């Protein structure tokens, strides 16, 4: 009654058995590799997760740590002049000034590993399981479809959190540590439940129907009887006993499937000329291979006969494929190359705009996060983890705070 | 009822005859040894112990052993100033740095020692017996699968600690190292027990079973019948009365098989033009090979014959294959090819990204170690044993205490 299927056809399965490489192979192809990549998702987590758990610091109780701290020193103003005597200024600056850096310094690397630990519960689960991104790929790359399947429950994530935080020693040791973990808690346990929620369906399992009269989708799962709902991104074209995609293996096909065939061709020829001697015979008026032609004759004659080993070849169209198929992943999905002085792909990795139109939607849609807070930029997806947490540490609340509280200290610590 | 066979299965030993190259060999193909190295693993290793080792250093026990140290010398500040009764301050400040640094050098070049000599129990089981990483990467190569057996037992590597712990000299003379190691031992133990307990099964002994319907594994060894867990990171696809898995070599694989072919034909047809004259017969109307064609003529003749001894070429496939091999391992695990100005591939190392890839996932689920700590970056892979001992130590939390001390004694050396 208007429905037809869409997913599950052969000519479907074909271009996933195309990407695996069942037709052939290429230097272009391999570009691929790096479009599949979960290096941006686990960027965006751990920066997330850094904004997230600092901007509840509070200068109240940071400043009244710092206090406690000096009191348990016994290194107050009052005692430090009383006991100097000296009036030298820059020595007693420079001393409260030390004094203050290993408080900072030790209170940075103790935030480092707890936001590290934090970190650690998300990123394994991101790449592999449910709301995986490979796959989400993959499925963008064939089609531009991705069937997703939702089931409100809890589980590994969730459960790995709640051990994760309620027995962790630095809560209790530092007041300012444990404010800004119960102050952004509920967060972390929202985007662990949208982690765990979420799945994409696979491949080989999942049905798609398509009816174009209404232009709407039913996505089912065969295997449990799971209604899911459908995800379209770069929407298809109806042309009657058809549906063409614009994805960009839709738009790859026809060449490639040209010269697949061109090289079958190429190796049926090759066999041919095996034998080097051919004979031809006929009737006569009332490493070898022969030709019979004699049962066909009747009153005629062999009036001529020619010979011409024609082997087509095909190594300018694999160059052209190759280089076809790299600039098409290259400007579809938006790869920026870094280049040497003149040294070609020293390195690959994601634009500064790829992720912004790949990894945010997945993020809104797929996932249906939260908040992940302002994107990152195309060159923080090279730093390591402690660049990146440095990164957002200096230019975050904290560090005005930590740079305010100094400046009175260096400031009282002589004029009383 | 739906089980089926997967690893024991002839076209998966293809797989790994080709990889010890059973099907012809390349330039390209050998970048797959750097591949299969052990550093970043030990380079691991021996970061997370020298983290875990200096986390634990306590400030007040590290001073009291100083202030023990100038209380041996005799060379308290009362004592100093009295002694020289010179109010040259540039003097008596150095001499009272020197005094510090001679105690910061030798200290320093103790815990480097214990380090070095704590690292030692762990490196040697890594790359060979249980937990091997060759092996762990030449099984993602070959399918993605890593099949591994588990058993809770003590081994070698605990007995080994057990042995270098109880008895180091270095606790009793230093009250800071052994707080350290008692406070830092459980870790290690605990780790220890990760190293020794898995094992990844052999690729010539264990089954593999595969349900399309529900999609669960079930590994097996047949020899102790000791049933495994299996794991996946590329997961494959089933396409009926098939399993395409997605790993390099299936990628890669029609590929090489038609240079193979080819190669063979040329050598065939190369054997061929072994003989410089040929002479052909048949029936008349009523260093040499002859044909002999007269028995099949029946009432016929020889209408014309050809020659034209054909050649295939194959060095262009080859030099093709070799570049399409090492672009395919270079993009799939992220290697980082270092050059010179102009010299290519000066050497070849793991890239910041490939070890958080590659060797994460192995300490996160082949191990199940307890913690490893902030991830190394892929330029500290080049750095040797001693200066990744100096960058970590730089930057721990150690140094800012020895800073603190020094700068308090040059204060209080001459105010008093």
């Amino acid at each position: 009654d208007g429905w037809v299927k869409v997913h599950p056809t052969p000519g479907t399965m074909l271009f996933r058995e195309i990407l695996h490489g069942q037709l052939g192979y290429t230097e272009g192809q391999g570009v691929y590799n790096v479009v599949r990549s979960s290096e941006a998702t686990t960027r965006q987590l751990q920066a997330a997760i850094f904004h997230a758990l600092l901007n509840a610091t509070t200068y109240r109780d940071l400043e009244a740590d710092w206090l406690g701290h000096v009191a348990a020193r016994g290194l107050q103003p009052q005692r430090l002049v009383r006991r100097y005597r000296n009036a030298r200024e820059a020595d007693i600056a420079g001393v409260a000034e030390r004094v203050f850096d290993t408080w900072r310094n030790t209170l940075r690397t103790t935030l480092l590993d707890f936001a590290h630990g934090l970190v650690a519960c998300f990123a394994p689960g991101g790449p592999s399981g449910p709301s995986s991104f490979p796959k989400y790929i993959d499925w963008l790359t064939c089609l531009g479809l991705v069937p997703i399947l939702r089931k409100r429950q809890e589980g590994g994530v969730t459960q790995g959190l709640r051990a994760f935080l309620k027995q962790h020693p630095l809560t209790r040791q530092l007041a300012t540590v444990a404010e800004a973990a119960e102050r952004a808690g509920p967060g972390f346990f929202e985007l662990a439940l949208a982690f765990d929620s979420t799945r994409v369906a696979d491949y080989d399992r999942v049905y798609i129907y398509y009816n174009h009269r209404r232009g709407d989708w039913l996505v089912r799962d065969p295997i449990s009887g799971q209604r899911g709902e459908c995800l379209v991104l770069w929407p298809p074209l109806w042309t009657g006993d058809r549906l063409v995609f614009d994805s960009p293996v839709q738009r790859l096909f026809p060449e490639i499937v040209a010269c697949h065939s061109l090289r079958e061709h190429a190796h049926v020829c090759r066999l041919r000329n095996t034998a080097s001697v051919k004979v031809l015979l006929g009737r006569k008026s009332d490493y070898d291979i022969i030709d019979v032609s004699k049962s066909m004759d009747d009153d005629t004659y062999v009036a001529n006969s020619f010979q011409h080993p024609y082997i087509p070849s095909y190594a300018q169209d694999l160059e052209r494929l190759s280089r076809l198929w790299e600039h098409e992943l290259v400007r579809c999905f938006k790869i920026l190359c870094h280049r040497n002085n003149q040294g070609q792909e020293t390195s690959i990795s994601y634009s500064s705009g790829a992720i912004a139109a790949f990894v945010a939607p997945y993020f809104e849609s797929v996932l249906r996060a939260p908040r992940v807070g302002a994107p990152i930029t195309g060159s923080d997806v090279i730093l390591g983890e402690e660049e990146l947490w440095d990164a957002v540490f200096k230019k975050t609340r904290l560090q005005t705070y930590l740079t305010d509280i100094a400046a009175l200290f260096v400031a009282d610590v002589q004029h009383a």
